[PDB]
């Protein structure tokens, strides 16, 4: 009576589902043609409300009425230290009521509404649920969703809360790091074993220590950064190419919103060109002041821009070491999470950091927490 069940990772930035399909997962492609979507929302002045890679993609001069990030925000109440320094941040409204971080916006012609981090949440997850049911051809209902192992008690119902608000019946809330492992085929192996799983996405770095011990996963220990990750090595590169820009003319490109989100939505797409090429081209015409923007990037300028927080990845992988008891000699199998683990650098001092173990490979870093949900959602769909 569950259908099809969904496998879906409801990410800080970008969200993946897939399913099982024909006896293997399938991972999904949106209406936009993409298998990951912006964990995004927008509403649009005439009144449309915009989600995903629409909601990312829309330029705008009123950043007020985009919402993104309620994965921050999500389970927490409105005094929680972390929500007043996040809010601090974000450029929407952010409001007590009953108790929480409510989200107040423009919804349309002047109209205010506020929606709790869950009814963001569960626009994106309306959002998954509609691109797995293209795909299919009919309706799902049930779903495997995925938190990061650290989410306690109110942030995983908060999550389920946002199923069901978006019709969809959430059977099981599984760890993050351990649908990954388990995408890997990690819990098959036979004996007691070491995983360490490096998670560095858009907003968040994740370290994660987990035991398995015939099929049975722990989470040992957990450390990262909350406030690292893809996102702020596009950060960096903007800076770059704002004071090149600068010099090269005269004019601060930092007037123009819109401006500053053409280089953005450039300078990302241009960092994923150089996981693969050595150089990559941004140009943007009627920049500023009408003016065509042309610049290149090598893959080494890239590097160097972010070498240090690049480096920074390291300390946490310690710390979760340490509190584990192990040192990098006890460690079985390393899984790399993450759209920002395709970076090759990062790659790199992952593997230098363990003297020269490979990681496991073959699923996409920024897929495989939403195939570990699909595997299991697999077993669930009959
Ligand atoms: N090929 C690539 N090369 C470099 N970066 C990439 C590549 N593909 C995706 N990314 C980045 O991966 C980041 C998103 O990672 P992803 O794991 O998809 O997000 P998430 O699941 O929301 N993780 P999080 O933001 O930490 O909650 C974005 O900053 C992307 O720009």
């Amino acid at each position: 009576d569950v259908g099809t069940v969904v496998g879906i990772d409801l990410g800080t930035t970008y969200s993946c589902v897939g399913v099982f399909k024909n006896g293997r997962v399938e991972i999904i492609a949106n209406d936009q043609g993409n298998r990951i979507t912006p964990s995004y929302v927008a509403f649009t002045p005439e009144g449309e409300r915009l989600i995903g890679d629409a909601a990312k993609n829309q330029l705008t001069s009123n950043p007020e009425n985009t919402v993104f990030d309620a994965k921050r925000l999500i389970g927490r109440t409105w005094n929680d230290p972390s929500v007043q320094q996040d809010i601090k941040f974000l450029p929407f409204k952010v409001v007590e009521k009953k108790t929480k971080p409510y989200i107040q916006v423009d919804i349309g012609g002047g109209q205010t509404k506020t929606f709790a981090p869950e009814e963001i949440s569960a626009m994106v997850l309306t959002k998954m649920k509609e691109t797995a049911e293209a795909y299919l051809g009919k309706k799902v209902t049930h779903a495997v969703v995925t938190v990061p192992a650290y989410f306690n008690d109110a942030q995983r119902q908060a999550t389920k809360d946002a199923g069901t608000i978006a019709g969809l019946n959430v059977m099981r809330i599984i760890n993050e790091p351990t649908a990954a492992a388990i995408a890997y085929g990690l819990d098959k192996r036979e004996g007691e074993k070491n995983i360490l799983v490096f998670d560095l996405g858009g907003g968040t770095f994740d370290v994660s220590l987990l035991t398995i011990d015939n099929g049975v996963f722990e989470v040992v220990a957990t450390n990262g950064d909350t406030h690292l990750g893809g996102e702020d090595f596009d950060q960096r590169v903007m800076e770059h190419f704002i004071k090149l820009y600068k010099k090269k003319t005269g004019k601060d490109v930092r007037k123009d919103n819109r401006a500053v989100q053409k280089l953005r939505r450039e300078v990302e797409k241009a960092k994923r060109a150089l996981s693969s090429q050595h150089q990559a081209r941004i140009e943007i015409e009627s920049f500023y002041e009408g003016e065509d923007f042309s610049e290149t990037l090598t893959r080494a300028k890239f590097e160097e821009l972010n070498m240090d927080l690049f480096r920074s990845t390291m300390k946490p992988v310690q710390k979760v070491l340490e509190d584990s008891d192990l040192k990098k000699s006890d460690i079985d199998e390393i899984v790399l999470v993450g759209g920002s683990t395709r970076i090759p650098k990062i790659q790199q001092l992952v593997k230098e950091f363990f003297n020269g173990k490979e990681p496991s490979r073959g699923i996409n870093p920024d897929e495989a927490v939403a195939y570990g949900a699909a595997v299991q959602a697999g077993v669930l769909s009959g």
